[PDB]
């Protein structure tokens, strides 16, 4: 187990490397799930890396008392299930690199509520920049071999993604967000749609979301900013995107359905994914089932068959 109990500490608590820790959130409230006394914590780090710990706390959802660790707490705002913005990791890589290259005892502690998909995220990306590993792949699974036994370390497809992105930006952007592509999304077609809520695409709803605001709803069956056609024989949807605004940066895509039969899972619906225009390839993203949130889980696996993905197909925007 990820459970530290060494040198008259019990903590859920892991040294990733000697010089980096995963770790559970800091509590002090009512006994919920995940349980570090922040007391415990703190005595942690003040007593085993004196005035030579930086704490990374990656829960947009709750802070706590940052004076228990003398105040040397960075937080990065992520939402649970899901990703860091670019921005937001590369300000946290550069944060993490001057403070470990002023001292070689110098460590980190990145932690989530888990420990688990958004630290997972970051200590994957931190090991990537310290050159540990080279690829993103081997960096995820290290991670989960030293923590959360997960084969691929973190708990979302886009967590994964995200990992992806910032070896693409440390091997082919020198270290630096790649420039800036607009696109607007013109068009979504999902296959192996039988045996997903009602097979034909007509339960299903498409959110935009960009900087934590809806940009664009589309809504199929009703063709609310949009036109929805169903193929039978190529077991397949394909859906014209209306109106969609200049999208730049992160976007997350939320699927949402009037389906009783389509479970929810993380992000209070059937599927959702992150991805970056910057780091689109042509005129569509593709993905797999591996590569979207929620599906990814084998757990799901009668429902989004081998073969389900989703495209979208995109618009240049940039005048």
């Amino acid at each position: 187990k990820r459970r530290y109990r060494k040198d008259g500490f019990d903590l859920d608590l892991t040294y990733v490397t000697d010089h980096v820790i995963a770790m559970s959130f800091p509590s002090s409230g009512r006994q919920s799930l995940f349980r570090n006394p922040i007391g415990e914590v703190s005595r942690f780090f003040k007593t085993k890396h004196p005035d030579k710990f930086r704490i990374y706390n990656l829960c947009s959802e709750r802070g706590y008392d940052e004076t228990k660790f003398d105040n040397h707490v960075y937080r990065v705002m992520i939402d649970d299930h899901n990703v860091p913005t670019l921005v937001d990791l590369l300000k946290f890589i550069d944060d993490a690199k001057v403070w470990m290259t002023s001292d070689p005892d110098h460590v980190i502690a990145i932690h989530s509520k888990g420990g688990k998909g958004r630290t997972g995220t970051l200590v994957s990306s931190w090991l990537l920049e310290d050159g540990k590993f080279d690829t993103a792949k081997e960096a995820l699974e290290y991670f989960g071999s030293r923590r959360t036994d997960v084969f691929q370390g973190v708990e979302t497809a886009s967590q994964i993604r995200y990992v992806g992105y910032f070896e693409k930006i440390k091997k082919n952007y020198g270290g630096q967000l790649p420039p800036m592509k607009k696109l607007k999304v013109t068009g979504v077609t999902i296959t192996a749609i039988q045996g997903v809520g009602r097979g034909n695409g007509s339960d299903l709803s498409m959110q935009i979301v960009s900087e934590r605001q809806e940009v664009l709803l589309c809504k199929f069956a009703e063709g609310y900013n949009c036109a929805l056609q169903y193929d039978a024989t190529d077991d397949c949807v394909t859906c014209e995107v209306k109106n969609c605004p200049v999208l730049a940066g992160d976007i997350k895509v939320r699927f949402m359905s009037t389906s009783k039969s389509l479970p929810r899972g993380y992000d209070n619906c059937p599927f959702y994914f992150w991805f970056n225009t910057s780091l689109v390839e042509g005129d569509h993203v593709t993905l797999k089932r591996e590569e979207i949130d929620n599906p990814h889980k084998k757990k799901t696996w009668k429902i989004y068959r081998d073969n389900f993905t989703v495209k979208l197909t995109f618009s240049d925007a940039e005048d």
